[PDB]
């Protein structure tokens, strides 16, 4: 289950199908997040495992994409069957190596896996080139060819969703993947490895280890492979608390967004703009609820937060915490470390914070990765467009109105790229992770043929 | 000049570039049906001069296809060039023909046209046919390629936006078109062949003129043609259909409608600018006189505000100003034919005595002077429940009903109450109402917050016994073609098996 | 468990709502296998009142199947489509069983292309959107894809469970609930996969109804219940159809029989290599499905000046097919689907020998010894005459093959146009502005060139000129299977002006 | 400084121009290839690639992506801001982004007739011969593979299944067969808004 130790021991690299060892043996130990406690060892590549890496991967590039695209979808729904199957054994050990809560994981991260790769398998399925008839005579084709090769350097906010949320659409348009895994959350895609890799041709993904300054320079440098975070606003409107029945309890509901898995979210809902007419209860419901987040051991059944990444997002959620105290940042909840007791005392947990301010404060406009809000108010929706644009950011923002003209004009005015509106941290395949990824991993062949013996 | 006559007293059959004297020689009066009077004669023609516009169109139907898509949308947009310098002409062809407000073709219905033929011209320059790789041996090439020669049967009501909304996707497409006018109003559509005749090549657009029996008939079942577009009556869409199931002939339609009108009570929250909107909106069923397919005359409204919304409602439609409709500022106009009164009278007398109160209206719009023997009904408002004949039974006419609701379920319901799926406006602020109502409404096009919006890049079509196809938008550029898939081999190696 | 026993169980109800529930009345038809004609099970024989039945499922699926996400219903067509691969010996016996069909075809091409037809139709599925048009800064529109409702299907016999999947992997990729007839030749594959997979969709989704084409086939398709009929048959069927779906409004989609040329230049035997191993292959490709396929090369078209070679050598590989028991892996064609079609044939045949064609080989049936006796096959046959005779005008669906000769590519195009269908073309050549001009030239809706018989998913299907309506095998039947709403929405608060 | 106020100038205008619908700015678009026809292998396609960025400018969509029954996210086509670029290749700019809402920032001549029409602030390989670089079977080569590995391109050949693997097998993005400007312009100067709204009222 949960609470036994998923990961083997002495995790090598994994090139060509066989788990190869390093060149020059090293071994980093395995810093579980959730308690501090060594739970396995690690390659530490530098330049020659990477070459071998390449070696597997310019050795499968031409007969992988020259498989048919209805083979390499069934490959695709194969490898995403087999996830499912073993949703808990994967699952688990994403916690343990990045101390996520157990929930957020059978729930968000596998399924969300899982469904990329059949929604992959589905798009590459209806794909299909352009024909332009120039003339009578003259006809132009347009193909899909794959890249080759792409090396992915995997994030350690979701060390198994992201790495599946880039290797999908590389592995449909027909290429050769090199993995190489953040240190700071390594070795689920090891295990994740080790359940599925024989499903492709030897070569076809590469999992190389290490460093970012000792395996990832070389390979993100590298004239071999062809290709290689901000404040989110919530905003709501007066709209949202006509009445208490769903629509706010919704609103509440998402609110309390940062502390879903430990605000490292790149579009993490940290800033969140409430109408001054609703300020007051919607601030009471919101400490309430905050405050009825339940922090705990991540790998339990129902731990809402769990361990945040390393010692280094300690001291940096930390060090903003405290300079958001001093200039002055009314703690409604929160505001430090927790200290769990039991075994959970190297772990490296936050607990969630409310802050409270405004949009001149230092702790808007720099982003935390932590379980940290920063709550403020506005008087209308000028004004709300108004300080919803005013970041140097915008990967995302968020909606609350019950209004049809409000929420259109709010998501087209602001300056975000993904507007969620009466929802949020929804992220679902073919939604913009769309269908247009598969572009990323593909270049375009054009023929143009003249149909005519004469000029 | 609006007031000045637009017709020549001798419009013949355009076929093949040239003007083509009837064979059986017989004739029939043009009437204008702003005054009832005589404006000219037209051609009366049958299953004679329907195969020589045949003739002509397969004639010139091998050179239209193969010239170069980018060749048909230039002469596409130089007819779009031509129509619109010439745009008072057209939209005075249509007035004195049609009887329609002279603010109405020169607003909607000529820039309406003009917008389609440089929309269909700009969607036929970025079509592009598909090629599915299916492994490193076979490739699936994907051409699109024109029907060959399409017929089209144009309704009254607006003869040369649906004249316009059909042709421009049928020659972007690159067939050649025997066009057949509606009686009632045969004289919009040869002025406008008169001023682009030379424009395309001989034979692409024939246009002949006749009655529904004897020059429609032998257009809409012959096996000359790829396909049958029509656009009216349900009854008349059903004959079509018979006719063509003999050579297999795709029968595109577009049959009527009778569209409701919600209104959620979200409106009367600040007597804004947005309630000023709804109550132009309610009135809409006064835009060309009511013979709309998409006609509003089914109006819903919220039981806690159908007292305010009637109490402006009425003063707005009282404020609708009737009369000669050349100069220009009439709104309410004449109905096309004397048969379209007939029908439009027996049916507010059948609403008279079913039991729904009149709001407003209810009798003809006699105007006196030169106008007396004019076609003229006054706008209409009744009141009753979703039961009676004036709510499921289309009439064409200037003419709304009224009745409420509790809920928005019960708007769902009665919203799709009807048998006919054209169209349906909804009136709310609410984002949730608006999309559910939008999604649950069981009709091919939702207005939201508006209505009798036009656009070229909307897909206009009705999905219950309204017709089968989408207009006004580039899937209807795939309707007038169709496809040739190429599926080659290049490995040189058996299978393996006979 | 085996190819030779009998795959089959007696008394296949109707597959109405998720369940076996029996017609309205006990009368109960009977199947028969073409290998030796012989009883395989009692089908039953459905009146108008089970049709009636199967709509009242398929509306309540409909309401309620109708909202299932895109990704749900992809991941029940992913389930099917696995079910079906890890049973493929189990349907494909089914299939050869209740056909005649060879098992080596059965198990190579049909079950195969049956199972890619799903897994391809919920992909495409997952990679669908609708469609947006911001008319101006204050009007958007939304083209939101919709279900039709309840579609019905009729699906001949030639391919029993081939074309079944073909119609219902984008009907229910769509969100329609579907009602199937199947045709009475073969009623009882449809019974054999619906019993197998009738678990992973909800109840009504899939309501399979078998009678007579006349008691059962004219209340499907003269019903208002059902916003579109699908059809594939005979052109007087087709005709038939057409009329009763066209006094109810409802859109229809036909795909008719055709006869279908195959051109081969005088180029495929240049160099006799495995290219010209390729092209006999493609001539001797009108056996396949015992010539029982709607595009059959059942007209063959070979240049005049190469004619010798490809004769002597066609006809050589012709005898050289293997007629035997279905069931064994080594045989390469079939019995005929019924005896009243093994009747068609052979008039036919008797047809072209007294209007003065030449029989090369065959020419009439074949008793091929022990059981097989009772069975329906007719010998590969081929003729020799001209594009004017009746056996080059008029389609025949037996292993029969009439060959004549052009001088040109102006004659190749004139021989193979000059007919009354424009389902499925084949052209054999190595010059390549040939093989372009005349895919381009033919009016037909699917042309292979160099190869033939091909069906693979995610191409584009249809007759041409009067064998069919509308496209099978490629993601816009999914559109042939929806409906646009249009939600044209104003986000302006200012009046418009005009009134 | 001067570019400076040519920036000032094509934002101040950027406020309004994106605003204007993809109908009113294929429209000018067409009035411009109008009255550079007037004016007039290089004209030609100027005007060429002006009609058919408005034509896919008028036929651009947009996504409706839907998710649930209760979600759905939406995918507009909004303009970049912004932007800087004989005249064949000006308009080949121009075209495509003037067709997706920005303020282009820079021939002379043509732009004197142009400026007027817009808003103010708006505008301111081998060659391969196979027996039926230049690889005649200029340098020579032995078979089909041979050049193959010494080589857009360019294919002569009448083998059907020579200029297909050939047209294939080169490593390059634009081969021609027996001889010797797309929508992917308009999505180059034109960024995508994604709207996902929930229609849930419960959680
Ligand atoms: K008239
Ligand atoms: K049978």
């Amino acid at each position: 289950g949960v609470n036994a130790l998923p990961f083997e021991e002495r995790y090598d690299n994994f090139i060509g199908g066989e788990w190869v060892a390093p060149v020059s043996g090293r071994y980093f130990t395995n810093t579980t997040p959730i308690t501090g406690a060594e739970i396995g060892q690690i390659a530490r590549s530098e330049a020659g495992d990477i070459e071998l890496a390449l070696d597997a991967a310019h050795a499968a590039k031409e007969k992988w994409g020259a498989t048919s695209p209805a083979e390499r979808a069934n490959i695709m729904l194969k490898i995403a069957d087999r996830m499912e199957r073993n949703l808990e054994l994967l699952a688990t050990a994403e916690t343990w190596d990045n101390g996520k809560p157990i929930r957020e994981t059978m729930a968000a991260d596998l399924p969300l896996a899982i469904d990329h790769f059949r929604y992959f398998a589905g798009v590459l399925r209806a794909q299909e080139g352009s024909i332009s008839q120039i003339d009578d005579d003259t006809v132009a084709y347009h193909f899909h060819e794959p890249l080759g090769v792409v090396g992915q350097i995997i994030p350690w906010n979701f060390p198994l969703l992201m790495a599946c949320w880039k290797l999908a659409p590389a592995i449909a348009a027909g290429n050769c993947v090199v993995l190489k895994p953040a240190e700071q959350t390594p070795a689920g895609i090891m295990v994740w490895a080790n359940l599925i890799g024989d499903l492709l041709p030897p070569g076809v993904l590469n999992i190389v280890n290490g460093f970012g300054l000792e395996a990832g320079k070389p390979l993100a440098s590298s004239n071999r492979i062809a290709k290689i975070g901000g404040k989110s606003p919530n905003i709501f409107f007066a709209d949202v608390a006509r009445e208490d029945d769903d629509f706010f309890d919704k609103a509440l509901e998402g609110f309390t967004m940062f502390a879903l898995n430990q605000g490292e979210v790149c579009t993490c809902p940290s800033r969140v703009l409430i109408q001054e007419s609703i300020y007051d209860k919607f601030m009471e419901r919101a400490v309430q609820r905050v405050q009825a987040i339940k922090q705990g051991d991540p790998r339990e059944s129902d731990t809402m937060i769990g361990a945040q990444a390393s010692s280094e997002q300690k001291e940096k959620i930390l060090s903003y915490l405290d300079i958001g105290k001093k200039e002055g940042a009314e703690v409604l909840t929160g505001g430090k470390a927790a200290d769990l007791g039991g075994e959970l005392s190297g772990g490296y947990y936050i607990e969630p914070t409310i802050f409270r301010g405004n949009n001149k404060m230092r702790i808007f406009q720099e982003e935390i990765f932590g379980p940290v809000v920063s709550v403020t108010t506005f008087k209308d929706q000028a004004e709300a467009l108004e300080i919803a644009n005013d970041t140097l950011y915008g990967l995302g923002a968020g909606v609350w109105s019950r209004d049809a003209n409000t929420c259109y004009r709010m998501g087209r005015g602001i300056k975000a790229g993904r507007v969620w509106t009466n929802c949020y941290h929804a992220y679902p395949a073919h939604a913009a992770t769309h269908k247009m990824m598969l572009d990323h991993y593909q270049q375009t062949k054009n023929m143009l043929v003249s149909y005519s013996p004469k000029k």
